[PDB]
């Protein structure tokens, strides 16, 4: 049975998403669509979340991801929500089942925990430095918190983003794992920690250089970057010429679609074959 | 590019227009998905068609089929609407631009008579009765007198419905092309004719038998049937025991799907792969 997927956000364009659940379907033997619905796109522009949900129900997809800006928007739309997704507040993968119904689930935090898993197998995770409170920031940190960090210190330009972070994740957890703490000056809270993840677009090519001053960096640190356009960040280089372990962005994005996959069709993905779309893109 | 099709009616479970554009797709390297849109289905049931066409713009597809009981009432909704579709009243086929605007056709028409161009190639065509004015049997007597019937009898219970579709056919085609004609007594007017079709469900399993008594056929009359569900109708049996040529249900609901497909994908269509999926299912 063919299998009918999409991804409802802003500004699509340079999804990888899209080609690596394409391909994976059909290496298993069932034709895969996967649409963006891109609100400032051509089609869907305009459109409230809950017109394109209730269309893709009524037109028969199996699933959906959500990304900016309706993972938490989603939340009250969805007939269920999994403990995990309910507790971070965000969803970014919706599975539609026969009747129409809607669970809601998120593969951020469940792929870059296998991130961690895959990619800092070594890692001293007593304490822990995230730059970046935004985009996918909020999954990282629980990633993080729920995935071995002890102590993790959230930093963003806006510090009452930085602390609702915080607030958010202790609670899902039930401890003081997370404290907001100042941008400007976090170089010396990275010196005295174990690693460090950027989590802000920072090392993009349209927002060049590094969230902080790496000279601040040590061989013995870990460093991770969320930033996966270009692979080999700014950040990530400076760490990777100390001798530091380094966690690239392209293992969360390719371990959500990993799976978000398996709960859209119930088939085991084949890691490598995602991999390898995503890199070729 | 993937391709994203559906079929926007009601009670659709055995359409065999679904598996005949996806193997196409698939077969000319383009990944395809054709979803039933049922509205007496588990997805969309209960929504209006104008809700379930915005759907299908605003989540990619790139066209759609239209079936009972939405052919008619679909053509005010659509931005663009062939000469044929629109004064036939019907439209079966509807293409969606890359702006999310819509141009409607009408492939029973084209099929049909591609049906009798590939079935019927030498038959004569002076004087043909129609038994049935509903389902396609529109689009079929629009097709008829356009591809060489100078009169045709349409037969109905429903004598003004028989009446309804002269007129419009009349008034598409500028002549007085069909004559309503009553059902009863409709063995004396088939046996003066040259051939005759079957517009009704009779033949079908749940409408088993014939629409009228098959002695009154000639080994000289040409027979065609619009039901394919069996191919070999007890009228298309008769047809064939006389030494009757026939023109079977199979190739109007094949070249509909052809003509469709050209139009949603600009590809040229093999036939015979799409013969063979529909005689697969």
């Amino acid at each position: 049975d063919s299998i009918l997927l999409g991804l409802i956000g802003q500004g699509l364009d340079l999804s990888r998403t899209p080609a690596m659940h394409e391909a994976e379907g059909l290496a298993q033997g069932r034709a895969t669509v996967y649409r963006r619905i891109d609100t400032l796109g051509s089609r869907a522009s305009g459109q409230d979340l809950k017109t394109l949900l209730d269309a893709a129900l009524y037109l028969g997809f199996n699933g959906l991801n959500i990304t900016h800006p309706y993972k938490q928007a989603v939340l009250p739309l969805l007939d269920e929500v999994s403990e995990q997704a309910t507790q971070l507040g965000a969803v970014n993968t919706v599975v539609i089942d026969a009747t129409g119904h809607t669970t809601g689930h998120n593969t951020d935090v469940s792929g870059f925990g296998r991130g961690m898993e895959e990619g800092l197998p070594n890692a001293k995770l007593d304490s822990v430095v995230q730059v970046g409170a935004g985009g996918v920031g909020n999954a990282v940190a629980y990633a993080l918190v729920t995935h071995g960090v002890q102590k993790l210190q959230v930093a963003d330009l806006d510090t009452s983003r930085a602390q609702a972070l915080a607030d958010v994740i202790n609670n899902a957890v039930g401890r003081e794992a997370v404290v907001g703490v100042d941008a400007r000056g976090i170089e010396d809270v990275i010196a005295a920690a174990d690693g460090v993840v950027n989590a802000t677009p920072m090392g993009m090519p349209a927002h060049p250089g590094t969230a902080f001053d790496v000279s601040c960096l040590t061989k013995d640190h870990w460093v991770g970057d969320v930033v996966y356009m270009p692979i080999e960040t700014e950040l990530l280089k400076a760490a990777r010429a100390l001798g530091c372990e380094t966690l690239d962005g392209t293992r969360m994005a390719i371990h959500q679609a990993v799976d978000a996959f398996r709960l859209f069709t119930g088939l085991e993905p084949d890691v490598s074959r995602m991999r390898e779309t995503f890199l070729s893109l």
